[PDB]
């Protein structure tokens, strides 16, 4: 989701590994 700012890569491994 655009690889330029990382942002969506920490918040992403925090939503999987905080739901099933």
């Amino acid at each position: 989701k655009h690889v330029v700012p990382n942002e969506v890569v920490v918040q992403r491994l925090f939503q999987v590994k905080g739901r099933r």
